[PDB]
């Protein structure tokens, strides 16, 4: 497969080889503020990152993913619209090639600069190949990002930017607390999506917080020095890697907040 964000290659090409991206539950989608309801039956949400060991980032050509141990229950989340466990096996952005526009979930239409995602897989399933063949498979928490401050917590993330630059590089990156990486406030919207990216299965919990986080003008510039392709390739710049919104069908967003 040779999918990705070009004329060519983009996300209206994406339905010749993976066809459920014209799905019944397909992601992103907007989130209507005004639509969605307050469901008071949905548990409080369990953020449980103490234990978060991080290992590596990788730029996969599309995106740069932080990856985490995920062998054992160490960073976990649980609570809300979710039944049982599920564990952070790694996060990555989306982002656009100017601050109004990036976001792949949009809010009454609007776009942020960009979209965190925190991926993890339901411990009932054992392994997350087997997770993303189950509808009930992954959970992704999703952070908007607006430009303004800075975010003291990104700024480990941008500074290894540079020695990831092209597709296929990876570096060591112990240590991150992605705890660092939240708003203050868990307050949520919750939808049945799917993956973002091809394979676009539909296996997502998707746990969309209202509080953006805000980065500087500065570190996100760096997400856009990125490169989409490999070593001594021509550049592309790695901008504008979201995939917009999608037909919601017969679904409903259900507010964890009033
Ligand atoms: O939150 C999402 N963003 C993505 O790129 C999708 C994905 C695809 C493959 C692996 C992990 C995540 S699901
Ligand atoms: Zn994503």
């Amino acid at each position: 497969h040779h999918w990705g964000y070009g004329k060519h290659n983009g996300p209206e090409h994406w339905h010749k080889d993976f066809p459920i991206a014209k799905g019944e539950r397909q992601s992103p989608v907007d989130i209507d503020t005004h639509t969605a309801k307050y469901d008071p039956s949905l548990k409080p949400l369990s953020v449980s990152y103490d234990q978060a060991t991080s290992l590596r980032i990788l730029n996969n050509g599309h995106a740069f993913n932080v990856e985490f141990d995920d062998s054992q229950d160490k960073a976990v989340l649980k609570g809300g619209p979710l039944d049982g466990t599920y564990r952070l096996i790694q996060f990555h952005f989306h982002w656009g090639s100017l601050d109004g526009q990036g976001s792949e979930h949009t809010v009454d239409k609007k776009k942020y600069a960009a979209e965190l995602h925190l991926v993890h897989w339901n411990t009932k399933y054992g392994d997350f190949g087997k997770a993303v063949q189950q509808p009930d498979g992954l959970a992704v928490l999703g952070i908007f990002l607006k430009v303004g401050s800075a975010k003291p917590g990104l700024q480990k993330v941008v500074d290894v930017l540079d020695s990831i630059k092209t597709k296929g590089k990876s570096a060591d990156f112990t240590n991150f607390d992605p705890r660092g990486l939240l708003p203050e406030s868990l307050d949520y919207w919750t939808y049945p999506g799917s993956l973002t990216t091809p394979p676009l299965l539909e296996c997502v919990t998707w746990i969309v917080l209202k509080e953006p986080i805000s980065v500087s003008s500065e570190q996100v510039l760096k997400f856009r020095k990125l490169n989409f392709n490999g070593e001594g390739e021509p550049e592309e710049l790695m901008v504008d890697n979201w995939r917009p919104a999608q037909p919601l069908k017969n679904r409903q967003i259900k507010a964890s907040f009033k």
